[PDB]
């Protein structure tokens, strides 16, 4: 077994190889899209991850897509996040926070000023997103057709990025994991599906990945290469982002970009929610011998599968997503054998402390 030895991530050392993955739960206080006390105790009861990463949180009030997501960007968001990573710490655990810009998956009604959301090309995501009703419950809408970004515009989305992570430093988190997956802004960019621009940001490889590795090079000079993170899904199709018909090569290429940058790692989502096909071990090597990090595996993963691929060294870490949900003890419990509360998906998005705080811990 070696999900139970240590890690170094970066400028900090995990205990053991089980990382929470970042979920969106949709809890955050509105007006302000701000943390609250209960998310606060929700991610404390985790603290014995290895790592901890937080749900999305929006990098500026234009980034934001769903009701109920926290922002980092206000001093009001900033002031709530430091009382969250202080209750992490205060029981030994490492938190970073995942930052995020939606892009056209969001909605007009929450955007500023009610315009339409913002996108590398003017297509709509064609999904849906999550908004509240009038009594504060989460409900599915449709993605509102974004406008495309205009050139001069993408320095600014960079800065956003930038100043986030400024604020994540001082909100106590000790890494930041830039979300460059699952349909989102920095994914939207990356895909040829849904980047049709003919300037440089679309088109070639090299062009689609600009605007992700301008936010990598700001970050990491805003703060430090060991503090970032960036989460990617490159192989397969995500709420309907495909990744392009060279996706094996286009990855790889992004890979070798990240790893000039020197970052504390390097977080693959192989699969949608809704599956796809398994990287290969012939991919998997091509991947760890491009990247020189910390190399997170998640999807799906079982306890199993992720100690025959930490024991290959294809990978360093796994991130489990529902597990954590339901099991704030998930390390003792894979540790000690133990079963697993069972998972109400129910309670997965919005609502209060049921299915959020009341999994109970061995
Ligand atoms: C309720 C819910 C919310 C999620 N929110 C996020 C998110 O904020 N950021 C992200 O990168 N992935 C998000 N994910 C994906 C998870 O991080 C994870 O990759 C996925 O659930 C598959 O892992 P699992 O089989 O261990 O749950 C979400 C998944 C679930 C079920």
């Amino acid at each position: 077994e070696k999900l139970f030895t240590p890690l170094k991530v970066g400028a900090v050392t995990a205990p053991n190889r089980v990382f929470m993955a970042p979920l969106t739960r949709l809890r955050s206080i509105e007006p302000g899209d701000i943390p609250t006390p209960l998310m606060g105790e929700y991610y404390r009861q985790r603290a014995s991850a290895g790592l901890i990463i937080s749900e999305a949180t929006q990098i500026s009030a234009q980034a934001k897509g769903y009701a109920g997501a926290p922002g980092l960007h206000s001093p009001e968001q900033i002031a709530a996040w430091k009382k969250i990573t202080a209750g992490v710490h205060a029981e030994d655990g490492r938190i970073a926070v995942q930052l995020w810009h939606t892009g056209r998956i969001s909605h007009s009604s929450i955007q500023p000023g009610g315009q339409a959301p913002v996108s590398a090309s003017a297509l709509n995501a064609n999904t849906r997103t999550s908004l509240r009703d009038e009594n504060g419950n989460a409900i599915r809408v449709d993605t509102t057709t974004p406008r495309a970004l205009e050139l001069d515009e993408i320095p600014g989305i960079v800065n956003d990025f930038r100043q986030a992570v400024a604020n994540a430093r001082e909100a106590g988190f000790d890494l930041v994991e830039l979300h460059s997956a699952h349909g989102y802004l920095l994914h939207q960019f990356l895909s040829p599906s849904s980047n049709q621009r003919t300037d440089q940001y679309g088109g070639s490889v090299e062009n689609r990945a600009r605007l992700v590795l301008e936010v990598v090079d700001a970050v990491c000079n805003e703060w430090s290469a060991d503090r970032i993170g960036i989460r990617v899904s490159p192989i397969g199709t995500f709420q309907n982002v495909d990744n392009g018909p060279n996706e094996e090569a286009d990855a790889l290429y992004l890979i070798e970009e990240l790893a000039k940058r020197g970052i504390a790692y390097l977080h693959m989502s192989e699969t949608d929610l809704a599956g796809g096909k398994p990287y290969s071990e012939a991919f998997r090597q091509k991947v760890r011998e491009r990247f020189h990090g910390v190399i997170i595996g998640a999807g799906a993963y079982t306890a199993e599968k992720a100690e025959d691929l930490i024991g290959k060294g294809l990978i360093d870490a796994v991130a489990f997503g529902r597990d954590y949900i339901a099991n704030p003890d998930l390390v003792a419990r894979l540790q000690k054998k133990a079963e697993l509360n069972p998972q109400r998906p129910e309670s997965f998005y919005g609502g209060g402390a049921e299915g959020y705080t009341d999994y109970p811990s061995l």
